[PDB]
Protein backbone atom coordinates (compact mmCIF):
# COMPACT_ATOMS: atom_id res chain seq x y z
CA UNK A 1 0.00 0.00 0.00
CA UNK A 2 0.91 3.67 -0.50
CA UNK A 3 2.34 5.19 2.70
CA UNK A 4 0.33 8.45 2.78
CA UNK A 5 0.72 10.82 5.77
CA UNK A 6 3.11 8.73 7.93
CA UNK A 7 6.08 9.38 5.60
CA UNK A 8 8.93 7.03 4.52
CA UNK A 9 11.02 7.08 7.74
CA UNK A 10 9.97 4.87 10.66
CA UNK A 11 12.17 5.14 13.75
CA UNK A 12 12.92 1.61 14.98
CA UNK A 13 14.83 2.74 18.05
CA UNK A 14 17.25 5.47 19.24
CA UNK A 15 19.88 4.42 16.65
CA UNK A 16 17.83 2.50 14.05
CA UNK A 17 15.19 3.44 11.49
CA UNK A 18 13.33 1.86 8.60
CA UNK A 19 13.32 3.74 5.29
CA UNK A 20 10.59 2.88 2.80
CA UNK A 21 11.70 3.32 -0.78
CA UNK A 22 8.55 3.14 -2.90
CA UNK A 23 7.18 3.89 -6.34
CA UNK A 24 5.25 7.17 -6.18
CA UNK A 25 1.95 5.65 -7.33
CA UNK A 26 2.95 4.73 -10.88
CA UNK A 27 0.74 3.21 -13.56
CA UNK A 28 2.55 1.35 -16.38
CA UNK A 29 1.00 1.40 -19.87
CA UNK A 30 3.21 -1.22 -21.56
CA UNK A 31 4.56 -4.69 -20.77
CA UNK A 32 8.18 -4.86 -19.58
CA UNK A 33 8.44 -1.25 -18.42
CA UNK A 34 11.41 -0.39 -16.17
CA UNK A 35 10.77 2.36 -13.60
CA UNK A 36 13.40 4.00 -11.42
CA UNK A 37 13.23 6.40 -8.49
CA UNK A 38 15.71 7.71 -5.94
CA UNK A 39 15.78 8.51 -2.23
CA UNK A 40 18.39 10.82 -0.76
CA UNK A 41 19.47 9.38 2.57
CA UNK A 42 17.81 11.06 5.57
CA UNK A 43 21.13 11.18 7.52
CA UNK A 44 24.24 12.89 6.22
CA UNK A 45 26.51 10.97 8.62
CA UNK A 46 27.52 7.31 8.08
CA UNK A 47 24.95 4.55 8.61
CA UNK A 48 24.76 0.84 7.85
CA UNK A 49 22.15 -1.05 5.86
CA UNK A 50 21.59 -4.19 7.90
CA UNK A 51 18.31 -5.50 6.43
CA UNK A 52 15.85 -5.25 3.52
CA UNK A 53 12.15 -6.09 3.31
CA UNK A 54 10.40 -6.35 -0.08
CA UNK A 55 7.00 -4.70 -0.60
CA UNK A 56 6.20 -5.98 -4.08
CA UNK A 57 2.80 -6.25 -5.73
CA UNK A 58 2.95 -9.97 -6.56
CA UNK A 59 0.89 -9.62 -9.71
CA UNK A 60 2.77 -6.97 -11.70
CA UNK A 61 6.29 -6.78 -10.21
CA UNK A 62 8.79 -9.01 -12.03
CA UNK A 63 12.02 -7.98 -10.27
CA UNK A 64 13.30 -5.16 -8.02
CA UNK A 65 16.85 -3.92 -7.69
CA UNK A 66 18.14 -1.50 -5.06
CA UNK A 67 21.27 0.54 -5.67
CA UNK A 68 23.33 3.05 -3.76
CA UNK A 69 24.95 5.93 -5.65
CA UNK A 70 25.81 9.63 -5.38
CA UNK A 71 24.34 10.87 -8.68
CA UNK A 72 20.98 9.32 -9.72
CA UNK A 73 20.35 9.69 -13.46
CA UNK A 74 17.21 11.82 -13.03
CA UNK A 75 16.24 14.68 -10.74
CA UNK A 76 12.58 13.62 -11.10
CA UNK A 77 9.93 11.76 -9.08
CA UNK A 78 10.51 8.65 -11.20
CA UNK A 79 11.82 7.79 -14.70
CA UNK A 80 12.24 5.08 -17.34
CA UNK A 81 15.58 3.45 -16.36
CA UNK A 82 16.62 3.58 -20.04
CA UNK A 83 17.63 7.13 -19.09
CA UNK A 84 20.03 5.34 -16.73
CA UNK A 85 20.20 4.40 -13.05
CA UNK A 86 23.12 6.56 -11.89
CA UNK A 87 25.54 8.98 -13.61
CA UNK A 88 28.32 7.75 -11.31
CA UNK A 89 28.97 4.04 -10.68
CA UNK A 90 25.79 2.43 -9.31
CA UNK A 91 26.34 -0.02 -6.44
CA UNK A 92 23.87 -2.88 -6.14
CA UNK A 93 22.64 -3.65 -2.64
CA UNK A 94 19.59 -5.81 -3.17
CA UNK A 95 17.92 -7.92 -5.84
CA UNK A 96 14.37 -9.18 -5.48
CA UNK A 97 13.34 -11.79 -8.04
CA UNK A 98 9.78 -13.10 -8.40
CA UNK A 99 10.46 -16.85 -8.48
CA UNK A 100 13.65 -16.74 -6.41
CA UNK A 101 13.15 -15.48 -2.82
CA UNK A 102 16.12 -13.40 -1.57
CA UNK A 103 18.57 -14.51 1.10
CA UNK A 104 18.98 -12.48 4.30
CA UNK A 105 22.22 -10.62 5.11
CA UNK A 106 24.29 -12.47 7.72
CA UNK A 107 23.99 -10.86 11.15
CA UNK A 108 26.78 -8.36 11.86
CA UNK A 109 27.25 -7.76 8.14
CA UNK A 110 26.07 -4.42 6.79
CA UNK A 111 26.58 -2.11 3.83
CA UNK A 112 28.10 1.21 4.86
CA UNK A 113 26.26 4.13 3.30
CA UNK A 114 26.27 7.92 3.76
CA UNK A 115 29.07 9.76 5.53
CA UNK A 116 32.01 11.30 3.66
CA UNK A 117 32.49 8.31 1.32
CA UNK A 118 29.36 6.09 1.35
CA UNK A 119 26.38 6.34 -1.02
CA UNK A 120 24.27 9.50 -0.71
CA UNK A 121 21.24 8.14 -2.57
CA UNK A 122 19.24 4.96 -2.96
CA UNK A 123 17.91 4.14 -6.43
CA UNK A 124 15.04 1.67 -6.76
CA UNK A 125 14.49 -0.13 -10.05
CA UNK A 126 11.20 -1.93 -10.45
CA UNK A 127 10.51 -4.02 -13.54
CA UNK A 128 6.83 -4.41 -14.41
CA UNK A 129 6.26 -7.51 -16.56
CA UNK A 130 2.54 -8.25 -16.91
CA UNK A 131 -0.03 -5.41 -16.64
CA UNK A 132 -5.73 2.69 -13.73
CA UNK A 133 -4.53 1.93 -10.18
CA UNK A 134 -1.37 3.50 -8.75
CA UNK A 135 1.49 1.20 -7.71
CA UNK A 136 3.64 1.94 -4.66
CA UNK A 137 5.80 -1.22 -4.63
CA UNK A 138 9.35 -1.04 -3.30
CA UNK A 139 11.77 -2.02 -0.55
CA UNK A 140 11.85 -1.25 3.17
CA UNK A 141 15.45 -0.86 4.34
CA UNK A 142 16.85 -1.23 7.89
CA UNK A 143 19.48 1.41 8.71
CA UNK A 144 21.63 1.63 11.82
CA UNK A 145 24.15 4.14 13.13
CA UNK A 146 25.82 1.32 15.07
CA UNK A 147 29.10 0.31 13.42
CA UNK A 148 28.94 -3.29 12.26
CA UNK A 149 31.78 -5.75 12.86
CA UNK A 150 31.60 -6.93 9.20
CA UNK A 151 31.12 -4.81 6.11
CA UNK A 152 29.23 -5.95 3.03
CA UNK A 153 30.61 -5.17 -0.42
CA UNK A 154 30.38 -5.96 -4.12
CA UNK A 155 33.08 -7.44 -6.31
CA UNK A 156 31.80 -6.80 -9.86
CA UNK A 157 33.09 -8.75 -12.85
CA UNK A 158 32.01 -7.54 -16.26
CA UNK A 159 33.07 -7.83 -19.89
CA UNK A 160 33.62 -4.76 -22.05
CA UNK A 161 35.13 -5.90 -25.33
CA UNK A 162 33.17 -9.09 -26.10
CA UNK A 163 32.02 -9.33 -29.72
CA UNK A 164 29.49 -11.99 -30.78
CA UNK A 165 29.36 -12.68 -34.56
CA UNK A 166 25.92 -13.58 -36.02
CA UNK A 167 24.85 -17.25 -35.96
CA UNK A 168 28.08 -18.11 -34.10
CA UNK A 169 27.61 -21.24 -31.97
CA UNK A 170 29.64 -20.51 -28.83
CA UNK A 171 31.38 -17.30 -27.76
CA UNK A 172 33.20 -17.18 -24.42
CA UNK A 173 33.56 -14.03 -22.33
CA UNK A 174 36.65 -14.35 -20.15
CA UNK A 175 37.19 -12.02 -17.20
CA UNK A 176 40.17 -12.30 -14.83
CA UNK A 177 41.81 -10.10 -12.17
CA UNK A 178 44.35 -10.70 -9.41
CA UNK A 179 43.03 -9.96 -5.90
CA UNK A 180 45.28 -7.46 -4.09
CA UNK A 181 43.15 -6.56 -1.04
CA UNK A 182 42.57 -7.84 2.50
CA UNK A 183 40.64 -11.13 2.46
CA UNK A 184 36.95 -11.08 1.63
CA UNK A 185 34.32 -13.77 2.12
CA UNK A 186 31.88 -14.45 -0.70
CA UNK A 187 28.37 -15.29 0.51
CA UNK A 188 26.07 -14.50 -2.45
CA UNK A 189 26.22 -13.90 -6.21
CA UNK A 190 24.12 -12.58 -9.07
CA UNK A 191 24.56 -13.21 -12.77
CA UNK A 192 23.42 -10.79 -15.41
CA UNK A 193 23.38 -11.31 -19.18
CA UNK A 194 20.80 -10.61 -21.91
CA UNK A 195 18.99 -13.10 -24.21
CA UNK A 196 22.07 -14.60 -25.85
CA UNK A 197 23.64 -15.80 -22.61
CA UNK A 198 23.68 -19.49 -21.80
CA UNK A 199 25.73 -19.91 -18.62
CA UNK A 200 27.75 -17.74 -16.21
CA UNK A 201 30.34 -18.99 -13.70
CA UNK A 202 32.85 -17.38 -11.33
CA UNK A 203 35.87 -18.99 -9.73
CA UNK A 204 38.69 -18.40 -7.29
CA UNK A 205 41.97 -19.69 -8.66
CA UNK A 206 44.62 -20.31 -6.00
CA UNK A 207 47.88 -21.99 -7.05
CA UNK A 208 46.15 -23.12 -10.26
CA UNK A 209 43.22 -24.72 -8.42
CA UNK A 210 39.71 -23.50 -9.34
CA UNK A 211 37.14 -23.03 -6.57
CA UNK A 212 33.59 -22.38 -7.77
CA UNK A 213 31.88 -19.28 -6.43
CA UNK A 214 28.70 -19.35 -8.53
CA UNK A 215 27.38 -21.11 -11.62
CA UNK A 216 24.01 -19.98 -12.94
CA UNK A 217 21.74 -19.82 -16.01
CA UNK A 218 21.33 -16.08 -16.75
CA UNK A 219 17.84 -16.76 -18.13
CA UNK A 220 16.69 -17.96 -14.69
CA UNK A 221 15.38 -15.20 -12.33
CA UNK A 222 18.38 -12.92 -11.68
CA UNK A 223 18.44 -12.66 -7.85
CA UNK A 224 21.33 -13.02 -5.45
CA UNK A 225 21.83 -16.70 -4.75
CA UNK A 226 23.77 -17.93 -1.71
CA UNK A 227 27.20 -19.51 -2.22
CA UNK A 228 27.19 -23.31 -1.59
CA UNK A 229 30.06 -22.84 0.91
CA UNK A 230 31.47 -19.38 1.84
CA UNK A 231 34.76 -18.72 0.08
CA UNK A 232 37.70 -16.59 1.13
CA UNK A 233 39.54 -14.73 -1.61
CA UNK A 234 42.97 -13.43 -0.58
CA UNK A 235 45.86 -11.26 -1.76
CA UNK A 236 47.38 -13.34 -4.58
CA UNK A 237 44.29 -15.29 -5.62
CA UNK A 238 42.94 -14.65 -9.10
CA UNK A 239 39.21 -14.23 -9.62
CA UNK A 240 37.96 -15.61 -12.92
CA UNK A 241 34.61 -15.65 -14.69
CA UNK A 242 33.21 -16.85 -17.99
CA UNK A 243 29.95 -16.16 -19.72
CA UNK A 244 29.01 -18.46 -22.58
CA UNK A 245 27.12 -16.83 -25.43
CA UNK A 246 25.46 -17.84 -28.68
CA UNK A 247 24.97 -15.78 -31.84
CA UNK A 248 22.26 -18.10 -33.19
CA UNK A 249 19.11 -16.19 -34.08
CA UNK A 250 20.93 -12.88 -34.50
CA UNK A 251 21.40 -11.36 -37.95
CA UNK A 252 24.16 -8.88 -37.02
CA UNK A 253 27.07 -8.91 -34.55
CA UNK A 254 26.34 -8.27 -30.86
CA UNK A 255 28.69 -6.25 -28.62
CA UNK A 256 28.54 -5.05 -24.97
CA UNK A 257 26.06 -2.22 -24.31
CA UNK A 258 22.81 -1.17 -22.64
CA UNK A 259 19.98 -2.14 -25.00
CA UNK A 260 18.21 -5.52 -25.37
CA UNK A 261 19.95 -6.02 -28.73
CA UNK A 262 23.25 -5.49 -26.84
CA UNK A 263 24.88 -7.96 -24.42
CA UNK A 264 26.53 -8.03 -20.99
CA UNK A 265 28.57 -10.51 -19.02
CA UNK A 266 28.07 -9.42 -15.41
CA UNK A 267 28.91 -11.42 -12.31
CA UNK A 268 28.12 -9.67 -9.02
CA UNK A 269 29.98 -11.29 -6.14
CA UNK A 270 28.68 -10.16 -2.75
CA UNK A 271 31.15 -10.44 0.11
CA UNK A 272 31.89 -9.30 3.64
CA UNK A 273 35.18 -8.11 5.07
CA UNK A 274 36.52 -7.27 8.51
CA UNK A 275 35.30 -3.72 9.11
CA UNK A 276 38.82 -2.37 9.71
CA UNK A 277 40.13 -3.97 6.51
CA UNK A 278 36.92 -3.72 4.47
CA UNK A 279 36.41 -1.84 1.28
CA UNK A 280 32.93 -1.55 -0.19
CA UNK A 281 33.32 -2.09 -3.95
CA UNK A 282 35.74 -3.79 -6.33
CA UNK A 283 35.61 -4.22 -10.12
CA UNK A 284 37.27 -6.45 -12.65
CA UNK A 285 36.85 -5.42 -16.27
CA UNK A 286 39.99 -7.13 -17.49
CA UNK A 287 41.34 -10.50 -18.48
CA UNK A 288 44.85 -10.53 -17.03
CA UNK A 289 45.34 -14.32 -17.17
CA UNK A 290 43.85 -15.45 -20.49
CA UNK A 291 45.90 -18.66 -20.88
CA UNK A 292 44.70 -19.70 -17.43
CA UNK A 293 41.26 -20.43 -18.90
CA UNK A 294 42.70 -23.55 -20.55
CA UNK A 295 42.23 -25.33 -17.21
CA UNK A 296 38.74 -23.90 -16.46
CA UNK A 297 36.46 -26.69 -15.15
CA UNK A 298 34.38 -28.23 -17.96
CA UNK A 299 31.17 -27.40 -16.09
CA UNK A 300 31.66 -23.73 -17.07
CA UNK A 301 30.97 -24.53 -20.74
CA UNK A 302 28.04 -26.91 -20.26
CA UNK A 303 24.68 -25.13 -19.67
CA UNK A 304 22.83 -25.35 -16.33
CU1 LIG B 1 21.85 -5.20 -19.03
NI1 LIG C 1 37.48 -18.25 5.52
Amino acid sequence: ECLGTIGPVTPLDASDFALDIRMPGVTPKESDTYFCMSMRLPVDEEAFVIDFKPRASMDTVHHMLLFGCNMPSSTGSYWFCDEGTCTDKANILYAWARNAPPTRLPKGVGFRVGGETGSKYFVLQVHYGDINHKDCSGVSVHLTRVPQPLIAGMYLMMSVDTVIPPGEKVVNADISCQYKMYPMHVFAYRVHTHHLGKVVSGYRVRNGQWTLIGRQNPQLPQAFYPVEHPVDVTFGDILAARCVFTGEGRTEATHIGGTSSDEMCNLYIMYYMEAKYALSFMTCTKNVAPDMFRTIPAEANIPI
